[PDB]
């Protein structure tokens, strides 16, 4: 199967045409959506969305990731295969920078065998159909890795801050914030759990010059409606959320915004 | 074939890893989004568009339906099979009230086999992905329903308040404003249609301390643009809309508030 | 394949259902999605979404075109067939006003063979569901297209001034506003290229009483970040960007609205 994730949007016929092209390369391509809705350029979000996901699609999966503001400059177009058995298609620009950490990288070969293209004269402003898509669509179908073209030695990697526990506290990063207005953060569920806590037990949150109490919990459920409550999410990354509300608006926080949970 | 329901949103990748755990565990099932955009929490909601999608879907469809709130409390997670043959994969919390009401129930099953699950161990926050999703699977792949787990007797229902038709007028609710602000209502048409009504007449309509006039017709274009008309929308239930315009708008009202119509 | 276009939304179920309903004709039919994101009743513009998309779709691509404020009235219920052998089911109220054009037509059919129909009796307002939907899927079947029903000769047609080339100018129209706020116009790039112009020349863009030069490029990032640029779109027309930003709310233009290209 095919792992498409994008910043194009739902609404233009972009999606469409990119699933046209592959469904016309291999009528049995099976396109499973990540998301088509990163915001415009946001390639970090992308890159933790990315793999976020990942991790409940199988080993082989072939994912089209394509938030590409750099389409059509002398940017490298790649294919990334990581050591858990999963292959990544998209631009150089780092947004394969969580996968890679994450799971290591086995090989990576720039695309260059033309013969693997939609259209002989590629558009300069959208490779996701021309280039990515139909590359997608060849490996999907068995296409060897080599085919691609050149092997690279080396990737670009978006700066990030490895979240640590210090102090009795652990300090992170807004990674996400879902449609419930769930605030995921950067910080492994495992590490929080390094502050010696328990669910049931209370922490404080501290976000900007505010801070607040909040239950370790396993289900929104476990505390009063409207409560604060930090949890694993479902990708095992520390969230914290209100229970029936948006926590995002509570806590009045975006991503990127640094987070910190003291014991 | 799979009818997928929930308030889960397109933008998250929830969507997707759901729609992955399905393929893995089933390569060729068919997986149709009834809506994704269920208004967080709003089991109400969902469980009207529930029961309207359904109908247009075959026996033996499969329906995932996923508001959960309560996910990882100690409410029960369950299929329910009606008695015109649909199955339907979701937590007990009443989200299944119309289907029931309006179809009957053959049987009720608790999950409880773990051999269904995704995961050995269950997010305590996902279930759509780790228990209801690969349940609906199986269940789309032919495991027959004995196989899930224990009957149930009883299952939670939503309290809802039956429209009647009293001193020629019917009072009912409003149930679902769509995209173009069309305000489709609880009230089914046959029992407008006993107020001695037909197309080409006029009724009143009132909400809140407003009234209007309205025509009873059968498309938009039966009336001028910007008019008002009362008429059947396409699963039965009296709608009121403007003709080119929002409904919801002109009469300013949402889902939930009260409405009257008039002889 | 199946070439999917409406202005129904993903938020209501409509389109679940229809596709449930092509489903159950035909099991094996792909579904592609071209945008349900239409905005409400807006012909015109799907008529340039619908062409610009089946562009990269190939021939014998039946497309379901349902953007249908006449829905239930006399407005006739047709399948056309382009000479690029494409097939377009819609209604006939100018949708197909493109393709018919750039395409042109072979044939037209009056959909009136009722067995092809979803229900016997169908809906006053949602024949997407009840006769569009069902005659695209036995279409896409095999359905020989005579037995749709009687030939037309013809159809109806959207009023459009084709963009040209007067005084080392070209005027033209905003014919589609994307997520990105890029600005696509109805001016192919082809006769822009007639100014005598090329890549990494200067030109005017004038947009109401406002005029600013912008850089003939071929990658958004040809130009400093917040920058303007003019280019050939996907589709071959010229658009109008901001390099990481919004055209759009740049010039502060919206669909429709009158442009002109300046040397
Ligand atoms: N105005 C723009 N500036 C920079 N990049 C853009 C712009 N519009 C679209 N893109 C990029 O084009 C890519 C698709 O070819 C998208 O991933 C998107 O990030
Ligand atoms: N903050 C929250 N409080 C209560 N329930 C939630 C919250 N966020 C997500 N959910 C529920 O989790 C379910 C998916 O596991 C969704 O159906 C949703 O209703
Ligand atoms: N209030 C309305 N007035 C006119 N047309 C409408 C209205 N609501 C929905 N439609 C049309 O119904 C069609 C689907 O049957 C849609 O394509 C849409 O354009």
């Amino acid at each position: 199967m095919i792992g498409f994730l994008t910043d194009w949007g739902l609404k233009s016929h972009y999606v469409g045409v990119a699933k046209a092209v592959i469904k016309r390369i291999n009528p049995s391509a099976e396109i499973i959506d990540i998301t088509h809705e990163v915001e415009p350029f946001n390639v970090r979000k992308a890159s933790h969305v990315l793999y976020r996901a990942s991790l409940d699609f199988p080993p082989s999966t072939v994912f089209l990731v394509v938030v590409d503001y750099g389409v059509g400059t002398s940017r490298k177009a790649i294919v990334m295969k990581t050591k858990n058995d999963q292959y990544f298609v998209a631009p150089d620009n780092g947004v394969l920078t969580v996968v890679a950490e994450e799971y290591g990288v086995a090989e990576i070969r720039e695309i260059e065998n033309r013969e693997l293209f939609y259209k002989k004269n590629p558009s300069f402003t959208f490779h996701g159909r021309d280039i990515f898509a139909p590359v997608a669509a060849h490996l999907d179908m068995g296409l060897p890795l080599e085919r691609v073209g050149d092997r690279l030695l080396s990737y670009e990697v978006l700066k990030m801050r490895k979240p640590v526990v210090e102090n009795e506290k652990v300090i992170g990063e807004v990674a996400i914030v879902d449609t419930f207005g769930n605030v995921s953060t950067n910080i492994p569920f495992d590490l929080f759990l390094k502050l010696s806590v328990d669910f049931d037990d209370v922490v404080r949150v501290r976000v900007g010059r505010k801070e607040f109490k909040a239950a370790v919990a396993k289900a929104f459920g476990d505390v009063d409606t409207g409560e604060l409550l930090v949890h694993p999410d479902s990708a095992g990354f520390l969230e914290i959320a209100v229970n029936l509300g948006d926590a995002s608006q509570v806590l009045s926080v975006k991503e990127g915004d640094e987070i910190e949970i003291c014991r």
